């Protein structure tokens, strides 16, 4: 079988975004703190530096209200984020206004420009409407007006994540007209063997063409796609969308190319409780591997499972390994949204939400984000394969 199984298994895990209830909570240099951190995204840059993004949810764990896009980088290009002291303090990409800056969806381009697509909504709008903000204000439902719709923003870094451009609004260009709710990712985009960028979004892929870091963007509309999509290029070189379902059950999968996709259909091999997931191209040479991470349950977010597919079209994934085999203590109950990258030292790097659950499903439940490193051997030597 997989020759990587013969390596010494390795795993390494600790909280990277520490909620307000924890010792040494993560705050900006300006003193700004956050109740909860949610919605992770992680990329390794061409230098080997690792950039980890999240939504800094200022006041509660809710998806609406004042939410800033925060991040951490590894201190050097070479440390691979192996220990807590390897990581810089919390920084901010964008936090302007009392609205929502979220859905981090980064992609590293060939020139090392890091593109970060984001969603935005106004301070007084929420997905469902009639939600109560900290000051008692009742939100309006997100609608199709300019003020009340979800926007699509793009920021980039030319200095290995050190600084970020003021986000530009690309809603009119890259979001279909008449839309209200929208989402990009969250998680990551990809660079294809043939050179294009592909960013998964609600109902569509965003395609980047042309010179690295100077791309032209267009929209590839997808029939039957989900709101929260993932994208990978499979070993056969084709495209693969693996999306969160609208109802609990299974991941929704479609395959295609830049010239078009086939139908979405449930993947019976990948149970999902209606939650975001992540997918990663690990390598293309024998055995070629695609990695997948989600909560492997039709009902629960607390069943995080990392898996490998050796299939040229990622038809079938193995059982993989439960993340709870390498449990983190003192950071709540692991499970929820995730993001993965390959590290510079031949590991998979994963960000995974965790929930203290101190207020149950309520707004005051503190949310933190765990950073994991593990090798293929660790996945393959799991007891349930
Ligand atoms: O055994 C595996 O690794 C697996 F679970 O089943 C494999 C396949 O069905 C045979 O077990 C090996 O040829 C798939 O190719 C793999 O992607 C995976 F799903
Ligand atoms: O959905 C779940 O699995 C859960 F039961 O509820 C989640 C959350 O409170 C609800 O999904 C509502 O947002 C927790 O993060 C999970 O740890 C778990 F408790
Ligand atoms: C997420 C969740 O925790 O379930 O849900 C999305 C969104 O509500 C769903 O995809 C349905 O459209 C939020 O945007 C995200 O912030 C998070 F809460
Ligand atoms: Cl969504
Ligand atoms: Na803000």
């Amino acid at each position: 079988n997989d020759p990587a199984k013969s390596a010494a298994p390795y795993h390494d895990e600790f909280p990277l975004f520490r909620s307000a209830n924890m010792a040494s909570p993560d705050k900006l240099s300006t003193g700004i703190g956050f109740h909860s951190f949610r919605i992770p995204a992680v990329v390794r840059t061409t230098t080997g530096r690792i950039l980890a993004f999240a939504e800094g949810r200022r006041h509660t764990n809710q998806d609406f209200g004042d939410i800033n896009l925060v991040y951490k980088r590894t201190k050097t290009t070479a440390n691979n984020g192996a220990s807590p002291s390897d990581w810089e303090p919390l920084r901010e990409v964008v936090g302007s206004g009392a609205g929502t800056w979220g859905n981090p969806t980064p992609v590293v381009d060939d020139d090392n420009t890091i593109y970060l697509f984001l969603s935005w909504n106004g301070a007084t709008y929420s997905q469902n409407g009639k939600d109560v903000l900290p000051d008692g204000t009742v939100t309006k439902k997100i609608d199709s007006t300019w003020e009340g719709r979800r926007h699509l923003y793009l920021t980039e870094s030319r200095d290995d994540g050190n600084t970020w451009s003021k986000p530009v609004d690309l809603t009119k260009e890259l979001t279909p007209d008449g839309w209200a709710w929208d989402a990009v990712g969250p998680g990551n985009g990809i660079r294809l063997t043939t050179g294009e960028l592909v960013i998964p979004a609600m109902g569509r892929n965003i395609i980047g063409r042309g010179a690295p870091g100077n791309r032209t963007w267009s929209v590839q509309r997808l029939s039957g796609a989900g709101a929260e999509g993932t994208i990978v290029q499979t070993p056969d070189g084709k495209l693969y969308r693996n999306d969160r379902p609208s109802q609990k059950g299974y991941r929704m999968v479609a395959r295609g190319t830049l010239e078009g996709f086939g139908a979405f259909a449930p993947d019976a091999g990948l149970p999902d409780p209606a939650c975001q997931g992540s997918v990663l191209r690990y390598n293309s040479d024998a055995p070629a591997r695609t990695i997948f991470l989600n909560s492997a349950s039709g009902t629960s977010r607390r069943a995080m499972r990392v898996r490998i597919s050796y299939d040229a079209d990622a038809k079938k994934f193995n059982y993989g390994r439960k993340l709870e085999d390498a449990k983190v203590s003192g950071a709540g109950h692991e499970g929820g949204y995730s993001s993965m990258t390959k590290t510079g030292d031949y590991k998979i790097g994963a960000l995974v939400e965790s929930d203290f659950f101190n207020d149950g499903t309520g707004k005051n439940s503190y949310r933190a984000i765990i950073w994991r490193r593990f090798n293929l051997s660790w996945i393959l030597n799991g007891p349930n394969n």
